[PDB]
Order: structure tokens, then C-alpha cells, then sequence
């Protein structure tokens, strides 16, 4: 029993993290078979971060200005070339730890584990969420570009994105790991700010049923309600819209306790217009929204990764 | 920027997690070199639970009675010994992923990693505290005994929890890897349960200058405070007595924000007089306690100028 914020294994992550240094600036780079990737911003400094013009510069650079340290071993760079924001680098040897991996996007909404890493060196893993203004909340020091953010998807480890920039308001903003910035952010020192933030509604609903599988049945109400009728009240309270989808996705939630979705909506919109009155749902006082439902059939199942 | 409940990379543990059958018991095991630790309640039958003579149930058992899989190889079981409640089965193969690793026995109060593992295979990692009351409140189901807390110092693992039982109210008890408990609790079938459990005041003032450094400010007040004077307020909210140590623990923080120790006691003796009003800090409604000052300051830190 026990609900907790849970971050998927990390091990076949760690094996991949590797330190890229070119010039004066230090980052962390993925080093997947005999290609390194890393942000492409590692060949400017603080100065040309103003306004860099990427091209120019990696027309300078070589394949001896990259230093590739894999622990206490340096790699040798043979090939670089550039896509988007982020820097490829062909290295002579394939990583031994290499694990069946894929690039995918990933929707608002999902959510991944954070490797955080400062000199190649992994040193924490965290669980957080792509947010629908296209940012996360994570935690992240000067120095932490290149950490990867990744799922495990039965046997193979599903990299989703890869960390770049800070943004003014203290939260993040990155690539996947085809280079393409979440959002309309790109990395040049500007003052570029996130949009309002919203709710992630079908994880809220999928932590409620978390809820009534460890026993809390307090907010379960009397009431029903349709689709319009709910995404009409929840979006004066900034919640994204509950699709059709969402709710076919829920289902198995709603199945296994028997509980309809749509009743369940009805009890969220009582919370949103009532509050908790200070009361707590799995050990939190206000509406947790970083639980995808399949994040609540992985821990409450037992879900393992071999 | 940003703060996370944040766990150590799990990928040394992994590479020693197996699966532990005795009978109709299977559970996790961790293999350290040619050793397999484990609980040595696998080797009982429900009826022995009820009053197990431990020594007189093991020297009953056989090698061949244990079966212990790393992956899907079996790994050879050449002899059993006996330490506290940690059960020691010699193998004829070393672990050749064995880390750099020692056994601790940490203090209430203090955090580590857990490795939640069904049948020898990772299922996920989160954080949690040793409680004031020698329990942690983990993510346990039937089958994850044998999963071990640890902390990373550079590049040597210190476990320091295997999981073992589940009390009546749903919070967790176990052992270190030297096979004494946390706590008064004893590995049989009969009636147990959890002290009175307080806040850990240290804690939630990390929290707290976490909260500071992130930019939260809101809490904060001119008052001040003696440690005589808040000891009182925290003992009437369940809050555990702050002492001289925890205030010296906590020096780093406060130089760091400037905010002395003793005035940010008088904010959180507000916060507890007053509730939150509503307010949010560093994503939670509630007063977090379960994040150390050396949690914080490992997010937290960035350059001290002399």
C-alpha cells in the first residue's frame, strides 16, 4: 500500500551520460551506439548567447574542438554535423551499455524521469511532466544542459527530451531528441516568458481513481454530468479541455472501480468549486496532476522493467 | 532553479537485485560479490510465522531449497548463514556488477532512495525519510521485501533499509543490511504497530529556505524566536523538538538566504498558527518534512563569495 511520486529506473540512462566540452563551455551529452548528442549551444559562450548565429560558428569549429569524456576515458570525435538545436557527434567506439531505445515527442500532458547530470555525472532522477505551455518543472542548475528525460516503454527506454534553457519565470524549456524546442522557445538569451499555465485534467482524474484504490471514497458525490457541462466549469479554473480520447483512456480506471468517468468528473468539479477545506487526497492537499493514468497502473500493479 | 523530490541514480542497485524462492515465498534479494542478502522470513510457512524459532527453521533448510535467479539464470546456492534478520545465501558466482558499497544505519529524520522490486526486477525509484517513529511511508505490494533503500556518495552505494513488513496503519518496517530493525518491531506473525508519529522540524525549515531561494517569500515575517519559546509552539503541533544540532545543520542555509535560523522559526510558527491561507509553497499546500538540509542545499547551492 503507499502512493508515491515514482521515477522509472535509471540504470540503463546512466550507462549513455557522457561530458562533451568545446572551448570554455561544459555540458552533458547522450551517448547512444557511436553517436553523441548534445545541445548545440556548447559552441558559443555566455557573450554570443545574445544572439548566436549557430551556423557561422560550427563552420569554425572541428572535430578536434570537441572533447568527449566517457567517465575517465576521452572518446574520439570523427564526425559532427548539426540538426536543429542539437549537435551529433560520431565517436570510433559504440557504447557497450547501449540500450533498445527510441525518439519520440511526447503530447502536454505526459509524463517522464529526469536524469540530471552536471559533468556527465548523473547525480539525481526525478519524475515531472510536460506542461500544456509546453514547459516542465523541474530542477536544474547551471550547467544541467544535455540532461535527458526519458520513459521506459516495456523493454526499451523512450528518450522525450533533453534539457536547454532556463526561462525568466524559473521553469524550463528543451528539445526533443530530434532538436525541435517543446513550444515556441529557441535557444538565444532573449526575453521570451511562458504563457499561463493549465491544469492537466485527465491526470487529475487518474489520480482521483489512484485515490479510490488506496481508499479514499470522501469526494465521490451523488452528482453526474456530461462532457460540456464539465469542460464548461473546469475552464474557468484553468484545466485543459477532457477529450473523447481521455476518456477512453480512463476507462480501465473507471472499470476496475467501478466508478464512471463522467461521475468522477462530477466529483472534480465539486473540489474545483468547493476546495479541499483543508483536507488531503494521497497525502496532498491540493489536486496532483503529474500521474498519467498508465503512471497509476505501473505503481499500483507493480509494473517491473527487466 | 526549481526544486523536485529528487533520488539517486538507481543503476548500481539494479545490477544487484535478484529473486529469492524458498518454498511458496519468492522476494528480492541483493547479491553483493559471491552473497545474496535477503529477509530471512522467505525460509517460513504461514503457520511458522506465528511464533518462528528463526534458528531452529534454518538449519531444517537445504541448499537446494533455495532458488535464487539473476535475470533468468539460476544462480548456484552453496550455503546459508544467519544474521540477525538478514538471511545470507553464498552463491558460486560473483557479482561481477558489484559497486563500491558499505552498511549504514541511518538516524530518524533522514532520507534515502528505495528501489521498489518485485521478482528481482526494478519496478521504480522514489524518496522517503526514516520517520521519528522508525517507520518509512513507501509504495509497498505483496512481493517487494528484499527492496533496499541507499544513498550515493560520489561513487560508493551505503544501503541502509531492506523492506520487510507492512504495519496495520500502512507505513513500512524493515532492517538495515545487517539484519536489525528500525524500531521495536520483530519479523512475526503477531500484533505490532507504529508509535506516535511527529514532524521532523529540521526538515521542514530546509524546506523552507528552499522555498527562499526559489523566490517564495510570502512567509516570512519580522518576528522572532527563541529555541525555548518555538519548542513550545512546535510541540503543541506534533512538530519534533528543534535542538542546537539541528540549528548548526542548518547554517549553511542561513547564510545562504541571510535569513538567521531562529527568525525562520518565527515564520514557520506563523504558518502553523495560521495555516497557509490557501497559498501554495514550492508546489505544495502542506509543510513538507521529508526533505533534508542536505537536499536542499545538493538543488540548491550555487557559489558561497568570502
Amino acid at each position: 500500500s503507499g502512493f508515491r511520486k515514482m521515477a522509472f529506473p535509471s540504470g540503463k540512462v546512466e550507462g549513455c551520460m557522457v561530458q562533451v566540452t568545446c572551448g570554455t563551455t561544459t555540458l552533458n551529452g547522450l551517448w547512444l551506439d557511436d553517436v553523441v548528442y548534445c545541445p548545440r549551444h556548447v559552441i558559443c559562450t555566455s557573450e554570443d548567447m545574445l544572439n548566436p548565429n549557430y551556423e557561422d560558428l560550427l563552420i569554425r569549429k572541428s572535430n578536434h574542438n570537441f572533447l568527449v569524456q566517457a567517465g575517465n576515458v576521452q572518446l574520439r570525435v570523427i564526425g559532427h554535423s548539426m540538426q536543429n538545436c542539437v549537435l551529433k557527434l560520431k565517436v570510433d567506439t559504440a557504447n557497450p551499455k547501449t540500450p533498445k531505445y527510441k525518439f519520440v515527442r511526447i503530447q502536454p500532458g505526459q509524463t517522464f524521469s529526469v536524469l540530471a547530470c552536471y559533468n556527465g555525472s548523473p547525480s539525481g532522477v526525478y519524475q515531472c511532466a510536460m506542461r500544456p505551455n509546453f514547459t516542465i518543472k523541474g530542477s536544474f542548475l547551471n550547467g544541467s544542459s544535455g540532461s535527458v528525460g526519458f520513459n521506459i516503454d516495456y523493454d526499451c527506454v523512450s528518450f522525450c527530451y533533453m534539457h536547454h534553457m532556463e526561462l525568466p519565470t524559473g521553469v524550463h524549456a528543451g528539445t526533443d531528441l530530434e532538436g525541435n524546442f517543446y513550444g515556441p522557445f529557441v535557444d538565444r538569451q532573449t526575453a521570451q516568458a511562458a504563457g499561463t499555465d493549465t491544469t492537466i485534467t485527465v491526470n487529475v482524474l487518474a489520480w482521483l481513481y489512484a485515490a479510490v484504490i488506496n481508499g479514499d471514497r470522501w469526494f465521490l458525490n451523488r452528482f453526474t454530468t456530461t462532457l460540456n457541462d464539465f469542460n464548461l466549469v473546469a475552464m474557468k479554473y484553468n484545466y485543459e479541455p477532457l477529450t473523447q480520447d481521455h476518456v477512453d483512456i480512463l476507462g480501465p480506471l473507471s472499470a476496475q472501480t467501478g466508478i464512471a468517468v463522467l461521475d468522477m468528473c462530477a466529483s472534480l468539479k465539486e473540489l474545483l468549486q468547493n476546495g479541499m477545506n483543508g483536507r488531503t487526497i494521497l497525502g496532498s492537499a491540493l489536486l496532483e496532476d503529474e500521474f498519467t493514468p498508465f503512471d497509476v497502473v505501473r505503481q499500483c500493479s507493480g509494473v517491473t522493467f527487466q
